[PDB]
């Protein structure tokens, strides 16, 4: 009665003592299944290493039953360390968002602002981001301080240049900055 | 004579005497033209710079005519050391 609630709906005799016997592992078994698939059907290298540019690895999912899958490319990670995997399965164009493990965010590429859009607040010189004064869905002030960023040992506030609310905020502490980025839309 | 064998068809008076006064470089001038086109069209930063990652850039071809590319990623360098541009041009995905 359980096993059946939490999941979809089959579950067999095998199931019920695999949970009473490792009760959490079973359980997490079901989240690794419910989120990856049947990761048993993956050879080995690709199972503990996955995939390196250019190479393509054969899935037998039973008999006749394959998947040919090519990694292309991996994009430089986004504002919030998403990287995007250029794939090819069976000859269908594909593409696969993954968050960075990072460390320091230095590695994330801010799209560019908007010049004509009075809404996109952009980056007035390279620096770094010393601290973030507000989030997203905060009504603020005219001349309000909204970041505080470095340029060469040098700190310059950036303030909201009417009312309005923050739609987003492309930075947090730490990141650097490029002539030109994306830190924050107001209304 | 030689421009229209070289060409094989259009050749001007101004095709002419650029030859004249300029062989090497009038010579050069249509190899690159051969290769990309009318490069007048492009905008000088585009010109000098190409572009930047998930840039998308307009270029004015004629009156209610435009070209409309935006520049998704570029690849690693394979064997043979050629790279993958991937990218979309008039609502339709492109390879480089």
């Amino acid at each position: 009665e359980l096993l059946e609630e939490e999941q979809q709906g089959p579950v067999t005799e095998q199931d019920i003592i695999s949970y009473v016997l490792y009760p959490k592992v079973y359980e997490q078994y079901i989240q690794t299944r419910n989120q990856y698939g049947n990761l048993s059907l993956l050879d080995t290298p690709t199972f503990f290493f996955g995939m390196r540019n250019g190479e393509t690895v054969e899935i037998e999912i039973d008999k006749g039953k394959r998947l040919i899958i090519k990694l292309e490319t991996i994009s430089e990670p986004d504002e919030n360390g998403n990287r995007t995997i250029y794939y090819a399965m069976n000859g269908q164009a594909r593409r696969i968002y993954i968050k960075d493990e990072n460390v320091h965010t230095n590695a994330n590429v801010k799209p560019k602002a908007d010049k004509s859009n009075p809404s996109h607040i952009g980056a007035q010189m390279p620096g770094s981001v010393t601290e973030v004064k507000v989030s997203v869905g905060e009504t603020v002030k005219a001349n309000q301080p909204l970041l505080i960023t470095e340029a060469m040992k040098m700190e310059t506030t950036i303030q909201a240049p009417f009312d309005g609310v923050i739609k987003q905020v492309t930075v947090n502490n730490g990141d650097t900055i490029a002539t030109g980025d994306l830190l924050i839309e107001i209304e």
